[PDB]
């Protein structure tokens, strides 16, 4: 009994801790199907049920790199009644409205420059190139966004994508997103990747992971054991809209059901890696932890390299 | 008296080379500047010995807009009263931070890329800068398709370009830029490709390559015997900027030289070809031209196919 368990970087005792375990579940923001929003696109879908479940999945990793942006790792909804304004921000730009830069509707209309009809189910590669696009319209937050290729990351890469020259005649660096994309197995997910895959979700930085089948995604946020934690998005629920007092309810933002698991080896091999880096020191702080857990492995599940690989 | 291919169009080299010369000058032309805002406040406040490829990627996307607003036949000095297209197109380009398409903008989109300003960059990178900038471009809503692995994708495209009714009345196609990236040699072109290079220029939707050596990148226009035909941005020129009634001096963006030439063994053999679809159509004949021209050859410079490849 009383296990070990990771979420996003954080640790909690299994039965010692349980309501501090299932109050950090809570506490990160939830976005499921939605149902009778404006029909995407004029006449396009009102509802993303039965095919949005890799966009909330998307949706639920870029909002938990926005959260901890701006609120920080440890920030909860329900430790204090006066909320900072950042967090009504973060919400409302997943709103189900076109005018939200996050919104289904800009995630679907940015899917189709990636060759995706409207409507169209589509992996965690894809929807890291829509974060990733997506990300130029928001001023505000002004994040860099790398998504790996080939398995691998590069330092150079990401070090020129977020230093950030000065405005007078000090280099500033953008809070980076951190996306992976990897295949870990033909059919079913290589044993040989499991400790590595499970040591990610141990990194402070961890934004968890984009996976599962077609039209049966899930956003993964830790491990106990082989079992692996998520929040689900297949619920569909009523679009809800600001008030008029600018604010819009969170209730149906998070999710205080019973925490989901599966087993690690039942996931689809196809999956997408999440890490969120504030400052330059949080990245080198991660290049020591995968340069520590994850290429120590003779099998290793990605790279990392300091110069930008040179082609022939 | 040869016959001489412009970006579609044909020319006969002895008794028509007025015209020729005319069709060439005629093409907005963008070199090298000096004396502009320094880009990101401290950057480079000019991109001579560096911004080559950007001037190339915006001689392209401007031969582009002007043929999707006025056409290809049409040029600056057949009439007094300009269309209000032209100087709009124009102003695209000028050297501001304000300007969709300017140096500054096409510089720090490259380094969403991992590339910092004031790096040369080749003709794949280029080409996501130019798909990421239209995304910002309300006036064109152009699509923007960039071929990876030499291979075109028809139902991609069709994907991409068409647009849903707006209301409840018929789907749209959005014009679009056809960018396809080619590696056709190790260290120069291989001779097997020299043909279908030259058929590309022959079709009306030619908007010609983008090619060169590091720092020396040129924007191949057409072809006459064995030779390539170019525009040369390494001429450092002054910033141009508005007059008070709001146009701008446009005699430095014309090209009033004898045509600039090189053999095509010569060329490097990264390249990017470029195509303009306006409607469906011109993309429907496109795809025939290249099923005749380019896909005839036992090895082809590159592949169209109709289903998305499958993946493993």
């Amino acid at each position: 009994t009383d296990e070990l368990v990771w979420i996003l970087g954080k640790q909690h005792l299994l039965k010692t801790e349980k309501s501090k375990l299932l109050s950090d579940i809570s506490a990160r923001l939830w976005f499921t199907y939605r149902r009778k929003f404006s029909p995407i696109g004029g006449t396009g879908p009102s509802s993303d049920a039965g095919w949005g479940c890799m966009l909330r999945c998307g949706q639920m990793m870029l909002a938990q790199a926005l959260i901890c942006r701006h609120l920080g790792r440890d920030w909860s909804w329900e430790k204090q009644k006066e909320q900072p304004k950042e967090y009504q921000r973060i919400l409302q730009c997943f709103l189900d409205r076109k005018d939200c830069c996050y919104s289904i509707h800009q995630m679907a209309q940015m899917g189709v420059g990636e060759g995706k009809s409207i409507g169209e189910w589509f992996g965690p590669n894809t929807v890291a190139q829509v974060l990733k696009k997506l990300a130029l319209f928001d001023e505000w937050n002004s994040l860099a966004v790398y998504v790996s290729m080939d398995n691998t990351v590069v330092i150079e890469d990401i070090k020129k994508m977020c230093r950030v020259l000065p405005l007078s005649a000090c280099s500033a660096w953008k809070p980076l997103l951190l996306i992976v994309p990897l295949r870990l197995g033909i059919n079913q997910i290589n044993p040989v990747y499991v400790d590595a895959f499970k040591e990610c979700f141990k990194m402070p930085q961890s934004l968890g992971a984009l996976g599962g089948k077609p039209n049966n995604a899930y956003y993964f946020i830790g491990f106990l054991g082989d079992e692996l934690i998520f929040l689900d998005p297949h619920t569909t629920q009523t679009f809800v809209d600001t008030e008029e007092n600018g604010t819009v309810n969170d209730q149906t933002f998070h999710c205080l059901q019973s925490p989901q698991r599966m087993n690690i080896l039942n996931l689809d091999p196809s999956v997408a890696l999440g890490f969120f880096c504030k400052e330059e020191k949080d990245f080198d702080n991660w290049c020591s932890l995968v340069q520590k857990e994850i290429l120590k492995e003779n099998l290793r599940m990605f790279e990392l390299v300091q110069k930008h690989p040179s082609h022939w």
